[PDB]
């Protein structure tokens, strides 16, 4: 039975609002509703994983459990196995997948982090799950982030302390935060980011959703202008939304949209907005294509609608060769040449790369580059042809040019990471100079480029 080059992954985010879902939720898990949506064709066809995020969920992960599985085994006929589960207060992660998945998945990981400090701590944050499929590394975030119109800011800053502090993916890879760490990352739930508009507006804007006319909405959605200026999800994509607002409805209709001050509202305005999203990173000419995004039109227990996205991903094989793993196939090589960092850093210390890959028997420490003076006041860090030469650990083209590189440049003097980032394998020829760029960033944000040329060698 052959390994497969790709896998389809169903990720949902539900904000529950603190009620049970009612008895039928398999419109969800289909991707029918609004949106871009599943052909009708394909609903037997079980995606490979599906990966349930909830918000203000009030089950049991037992309960959840035994709703998510019965589902899936009414669709599907399939038994599905618990790869995962992990909640924080009312946030939750639950990763399920196909038995024949069952010895292709490994290297589990969950972990939390609780955002805010005082005041704003206690409820919000976020989970994760990761674990290997095969060759392929996979990382999933449910974020609920701050609510309310005017805490853009907030919501940023709670990205942040996500992506610096939840602990997921190989801790060898030490430079590099999840934004770095897997293959593929989702990040999805509640991130909470409104619509901007007026609140005189509010009849305007539902006027705006029962014709279908999103577009002036979305140029005032919060996270599309927040990425546009790089605040927030730096180097994350999106698919199109096509879908009317997932928030605020009255319960048991989709019929209304409750957007007015009350006192369980803490008295504040909640204009129809898209709180209920799902974002994706992967690693550079990596496979990954958005197969459907949109709400379900039929579960009306909660003040939001769930929001399905799925996406065929692709995936590597666990490769064994003669020689590696547990030792080099000297047939193999990686040249950098004319290689420099520019960094956004008013600081002068000298600076080191480090690259980091699952090619390589263990990561691999540079000399020190050249620093000079850019001519629009930047630092310029010169490696020429001076880094090392990179010794993978299988020379097979079919491994090889599937493999990427991950690149941290360190201060010599505290040796922290400055900027972190990737170059892929899957280059237009072997044995030829290439032009090879990565922008770096650090906590997230950008600090800088790397750019210069490779050279790679296979057995080919
Ligand atoms: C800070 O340490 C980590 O990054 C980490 C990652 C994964 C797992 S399972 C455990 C720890």
């Amino acid at each position: 039975q052959p390994e497969p080059d790709m896998i389809t992954i169903f990720i949902g985010t539900w904000n529950m609002g603190n009620a049970p879902p009612p008895k039928k939720i398999t419109s969800w898990f289909l991707s029918k509703g609004q949106g871009k949506t599943r052909d009708d064709s394909a609903d037997y066809i079980p995606h490979d994983i599906y990966v349930i995020g909830t918000q203000e969920d009030p089950l049991s992960e037992k309960e959840w459990l035994e709703i998510l599985k019965h589902s899936l085994q009414e669709i599907t006929s399939v038994t599905f196995k618990t790869v995962a589960i992990h909640t924080l207060w009312n946030i939750r992660i639950v990763v399920l997948a196909k038995p024949e998945h069952e010895n292709r998945i490994s290297h589990i990981c969950t972990d939390n982090v609780k955002t805010g400090i005082a005041n704003t701590l206690g409820n919000k944050g976020a989970v994760g799950v990761s674990f290997m499929f095969n060759g392929t590394s996979l990382g999933f975030v449910n974020s609920h982030l701050t609510s309310g119109s005017e805490k853009k800011l907030r919501r940023n800053q709670n990205y942040m302390n996500i992506l610096r502090f939840l602990a997921l993916g190989d801790k060898k890879l030490s430079p590099f935060n999840i934004t770095h760490r897997f293959t593929h990352l989702f990040w999805f739930g509640d991130l909470n980011y409104r619509v901007d508009l007026p609140t005189w507006e509010a009849e305007t804007i539902i006027q705006k959703i029962k014709q279908q006319q999103y577009a002036d909405l979305l140029s005032h959605d919060q996270l599309l202008t927040e990425r546009r200026e790089q605040k927030v999800f730096l180097h994350f994509e999106e698919e199109e939304i096509t879908f009317a607002p997932t928030y605020r409805f009255e319960r048991l209709t989709r019929d209304k949209y409750a957007y007015t001050k009350q006192k369980a509202t803490g008295m504040k305005y909640n204009l129809p907005s898209w709180c209920d999203r799902v974002l994706w990173k992967s690693y550079p000419l990596v496979h990954v294509v958005c197969q459907s995004y949109g709400s379900t039109s039929d579960i009306m227990t909660s003040d939001h609608s769930p929001v399905f996205a799925t996406f065929e991903a692709g995936v590597t094989s666990q490769f064994v060769s003669k020689n590696g793993p547990g030792t080099v196939d000297s047939q193999g090589q990686i040249e950098f040449l004319r290689c420099y960092a520019t960094l956004k850093t008013k600081s002068q210390t000298k600076f080191y790369l480090e690259f980091h890959s699952s090619c390589l028997e263990s990561f691999v420490k540079s000399q020190e580059g050249e620093n000079e003076e850019g001519s629009e006041g930047e630092l310029v860090v010169k490696f020429g042809e001076t880094l090392p030469k990179l010794k993978p650990i299988i020379s097979d083209p079919e491994y090889l040019l599937d493999q990427h590189i991950l690149i941290s440049i360190k201060s010599s003097d505290s040796d922290e990471s400055y900027g972190e980032g990737c170059i892929a394998l899957r280059l237009e020829a072997t044995e030829t100079q290439l032009p090879i760029y990565t922008p770096l960033t650090h906590h997230g944000e950008l600090t800088g480029h790397f750019q210069g040329e490779i050279k790679l060698q296979t057995s080919q």
